[PDB]
């Protein structure tokens, strides 16, 4: 019942943690609430679900063989593919033996005299760890919205967060979709291809970009695999964790012609990268207007009915303020005779009856309702953990006025505690396989450092967190990601906004310097 590291979660981050700590000779025990490895990719399995970073980038670089040996089937892999891949990773590196599945971590309590963490689960486990590494991910489910009389609907209610493992037939059914986030936009066209009729109930609209999904050319598949090393070097030094430089010059500084060209070129790349076409695109609100504009045009081009195309246009929001969804023929979907878009602003949902949905305006006879839900606060997962630091102070208490960290990897009161890709670090703002690799590596080096010098622990200092808090406030003030209605907010912008490569530089030079900002503890 005692281990060197206790890891929470078995997705991209957790699985790499197990591998990395073990190679260094640490003993690991990992807990996963799910039944299998894969994290978001295991549980989030609705039709059409895929990543929005190129799969060649969005994958592990730690194992040169895996890199060579694994063939991605398309540009943006779907969840069953990414799932197969991670299960392959777990296969290859014998990871499962140190995971306990179906087990939810409930509390973690610091012993201050010993600098150990007693960790407890909902399955009755009680284990002692030198280091607690939480790798619980940035995305947890948003709540299921209370709909009056949902309990009376006689047909089928399918949740995108809990999709049936053996599929759902929409053939011949009248289907209603509530929600138009990634879950919605990704599944809608698939539902639409086989449903009898599809009604899409829209509260607000969000920006999505055509995936432009091509399967990779054989002759390029080996040519990329030869240039992997140089592709990884670029992404690590980059800003988003991908091998992509933004435009040299500013948005408005370059001619109207030369802007429509770059905007078009980045439109091919898709979604995430499109918000990073011009340097000031997520800084200068006039420059962002030019993007909104380029986007609006493309949508009126593809949607037949202006009334509908107007409804599909996100109204009075900044583009890239919330991450752009990547889709496969989503807007096209609305040109079909069997799909209708319903304006929830015009006629809100007042509840459900036996036969379907009730808006103020009409009733909808439906056989099936798909709740296409969204995602809770960046912290999210961690809120459901009970983490008791020094003084018997709780992490929730400590973060009462917003998250406070040093580099994201330090919090005073919480020695030997490491939260993986969350507040204080680039987080969801960079490729997260690479971000997970960076953080695990950093923790691993820190443990090694301690182990060398004969020291008991590492702990963020009061002084260091406040500076980092200040710093995170300052990188953010400029950004159009710093809206009032932005997901990135606590109570406080949560991610570090300065760029991945820069962030990597910082935490690296911190290690090299003997962990300045942290206290080293003897215990
Ligand atoms: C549709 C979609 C597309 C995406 N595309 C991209 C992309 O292209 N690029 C990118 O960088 N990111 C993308 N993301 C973000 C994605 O959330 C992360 O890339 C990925 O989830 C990070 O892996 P992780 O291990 O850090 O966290 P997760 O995959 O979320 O895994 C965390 C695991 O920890 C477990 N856990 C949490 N709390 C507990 C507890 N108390 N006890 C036990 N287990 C627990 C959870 O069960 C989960 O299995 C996408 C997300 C979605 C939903
Ligand atoms: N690669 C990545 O790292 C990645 C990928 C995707 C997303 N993200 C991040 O995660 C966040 C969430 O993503 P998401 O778009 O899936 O979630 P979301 O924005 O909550 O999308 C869910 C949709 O359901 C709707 N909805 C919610 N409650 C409703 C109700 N009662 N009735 C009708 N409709 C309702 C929402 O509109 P209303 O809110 O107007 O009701 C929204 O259109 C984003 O902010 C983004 O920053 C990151």
């Amino acid at each position: 019942t005692s281990y060197d590291v206790v890891v929470v979660g078995a997705g991209i981050a957790g699985l790499y943690a197990i591998h990395r700590f073990r190679s260094q000779g640490l003993t690991v025990r990992a807990f996963e609430a799910a039944s299998g490895v894969g994290g978001v990719w295991y549980w989030n399995r609705y039709p059409g679900a895929r990543c929005d970073v190129e799969s060649i980038d969005y994958s592990y670089s730690f194992s040169p063989e895996l890199e060579q040996e694994w063939n991605w089937s398309e540009k943006y892999a779907t969840q069953p593919e990414i799932l197969a891949y991670l299960e392959h990773v777990a296969d290859r590196f014998d990871l499962r033996r140190d995971i306990r599945f179906d087990t939810r971590v409930t509390s973690a309590v610091l012993d201050e005299e010993g600098l150990r963490w007693t960790v407890r689960t909902d399955r009755g486990d009680e284990v002692s760890a030198r280091f607690l590494v939480v790798a619980a991910g940035p995305l947890s489910n948003a709540n299921t919205p209370a709909f009056d009389g949902l309990d009376r609907f006689t047909g089928d209610i399918v949740h995108t967060a809990r999709w049936p493992h053996d599929g759902v037939d929409f053939t011949g059914k009248r289907v209603g979709v509530i929600g138009t986030g990634s879950s919605g936009i990704q599944s809608i066209p698939i539902i639409a291809e086989q449903a009898e009729q599809l009604f899409v109930f829209q509260r607000s609209a969000n920006y999505s970009i055509p995936a432009g999904n091509v399967p990779l050319d054989d002759a390029t598949r080996a040519e990329q695999k030869a240039n992997y090393a140089e592709r990884r070097r670029l992404s690590r030094e980059s800003g988003g964790g991908s091998p992509h430089r933004p435009h040299p010059k500013s948005a408005l500084e370059v001619s109207e012609e030369e802007r429509r060209a770059v905007y078009e070129e980045r439109w091919k790349l898709g979604g995430v990268l499109f918000s990073a076409a011009f340097p000031d695109q997520l800084t200068d609100p006039a420059a962002n207007d030019t993007a909104r504009a380029f986007w609006e045009e493309k949508i009126r081009a593809v949607v037949d009915d202006p009334a509908v195309a107007e409804l599909l246009t996100p109204k009075d929001h900044a583009i890239g303020a919330k991450r752009i969804v990547t889709d496969s023929g989503y807007y096209e979907t609305y040109n079909r005779d069997n799909v209708e878009l319903v304006d929830l602003r015009s006629t809100p949902i007042v509840g459900m009856d036996e036969t379907g949905i009730v808006t103020t305006g009409a009733h909808y006879d439906l056989d099936m309702i798909v709740l296409a839900t969204g995602f809770d606060a960046m912290t999210g997962s961690l809120d459901k953990l009970e983490i008791v630091g020094r003084g018997g102070r709780t992490l929730k208490e400590t973060w009462a006025a917003g998250p406070r960290t040093y580099l994201g990897l330090g919090i005073d009161g919480f020695p030997n505690f490491f939260n993986l890709t969350g507040p204080g670090s680039p987080s969801v703002l960079a490729n997260m396989v690479l971000h997970s690799e960076l953080h695990v590596d950093w923790v691993a080096d820190a443990i090694a450092y301690l182990d060398a010098r004969g020291a008991a622990g590492i702990e963020g200092t009061p002084e260091a967190v406040a500076d980092w808090v200040e710093e995170c406030r300052n990188r953010a003030e400029a950004s159009l990601l710093n809206s009032a209605n932005s997901w990135y907010l606590g109570a406080v912008f949560m991610p570090f906004l300065g760029g991945f490569g820069v962030y990597r530089e910082i935490i690296t030079e911190v290690a090299e310097s003997g962990y300045k900002g942290f206290a080293i503890l003897e215990g």
